[PDB]
């Protein structure tokens, strides 16, 4: 089996991407945020506190002939941005881009934090990190990808995120027309439950490449690129007027600036993030101060190759017995 689904930015800044997912029988289509940095598939539902729902499409298990309560199971998750949600659990049939899994744990939200309520475009999350991070208790559940693996032609999925444009998530195959050149694969550690790998270094604009090991995670659910303070300072030092602002919460720069590109290493390969991808626009409507797409990881505890980095590449999440990550230009 394979699946192929288009993923679409939620707004003009590519803050996140939504992918339509069919749940239940007859199908209920919800737009979910595919997140390679977490391992829960959870949805706004008929059980979600009414005051915490504002425009989202909800899953109603009572309208699905294939839904079954997973009796006694509960879940509760917090994310790196401080957002959170919790609830109970159903099993149901879930299909992504034509690929169907039966008996998938669909985590029904009873409560969601304000950031979720305020984002009317996101109907839930579909986690694609390792199942060891799944929060369901007392019986931990498998991700959509882990459940699908047995049926897939190849135990892989790929992320091909667009810049100000739709992209694609594929399951079970590598689309050789979707990238240029060759794919460079690099080792993954699953010790922390993430797609964790080690970049071989970086360059700022046309500057020389600095060979240095940067351990981090490939996280489609994080918007920006979070790197060590040394690296981030070297980048922003090349932008006149750029500074880290405690009031704003990170690096800002004059909107009149032209931003340099940022290159990261994958083995001997090099992925170039265009300067344009690092401009997140005015900090508030009408401001002449713009927010940077490369930020320090110093307050996070982990480096994160979020959408800013991943969108510059065709990315292969290889879930074979020995997992690896592949990057190609596109
Ligand atoms: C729900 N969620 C999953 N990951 C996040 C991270 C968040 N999108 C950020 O960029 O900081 C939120």
């Amino acid at each position: 089996s394979t699946g192929s689904a288009t993923t679409t930015p939620i707004d003009s800044l590519d803050d996140a991407y939504i992918t339509p997912v069919q749940i239940g029988t007859p199908a209920q289509t919800l737009n979910l945020d595919f997140d390679t940095g977490s391992s829960d598939l959870w949805v706004f539902s008929s059980e979600t506190t009414a005051s915490e729902v504002d425009g989202q499409t909800i899953y109603t298990p009572s309208k699905s002939t294939t839904a079954k309560l997973l009796s006694g199971a509960t879940w509760s998750i917090s994310y790196g941005d401080g957002s959170s949600s919790s609830g109970d659990v159903y099993t149901d049939t879930v299909s992504v881009g034509g690929l169907t899994v039966t008996g998938q744990a669909v985590e029904s939200a009873k409560k969601v934090s304000s950031s979720f309520t305020e984002d009317s475009t996101i109907d839930g999350l579909l986690g694609l990190a390792f199942s060891t991070l799944n929060t369901v208790s007392p019986t931990q559940q498998k991700t959509f990808f882990d459940n699908a693996k047995a049926s897939l032609d190849s135990p892989v999925f790929t992320a091909d995120l667009g810049y100000h444009a739709p992209g694609t998530y594929n399951f079970g195959f590598i689309d050789t027309t979707a990238y240029t050149g060759s794919i460079t694969y690099t080792a993954v550690s699953t010790k922390q439950g993430f797609w964790e790998w080690t970049s071989t270094g970086y360059a700022v604009g046309s500057g020389t490449f600095k060979s240095t090991s940067i351990d981090g995670i490939a996280d489609t659910g994080t918007t920006l690129l979070y790197l060590p303070a040394t690296v981030v300072s070297a980048y922003w030092a090349q932008v006149s007027g750029a500074k880290s602002s405690s009031s704003v919460g990170g690096y800002v720069f004059p909107c009149s600036a032209t931003l340099p590109s940022f290159t990261f290493g994958v083995g001997s390969a090099r992925i170039v993030i265009p300067g344009d991808y690092i401009d997140f626009g005015p900090i508030s409507t009408g401001s002449s101060s713009c927010f940077g797409g490369i930020q320090s990881s110093a307050g996070i505890g982990i480096n994160i190759f979020g959408d800013v980095a991943l969108k510059a590449a065709f990315v292969v999440f290889n879930g074979a017995t020995t997992p690896t990550l592949g990057f190609a230009s596109k």
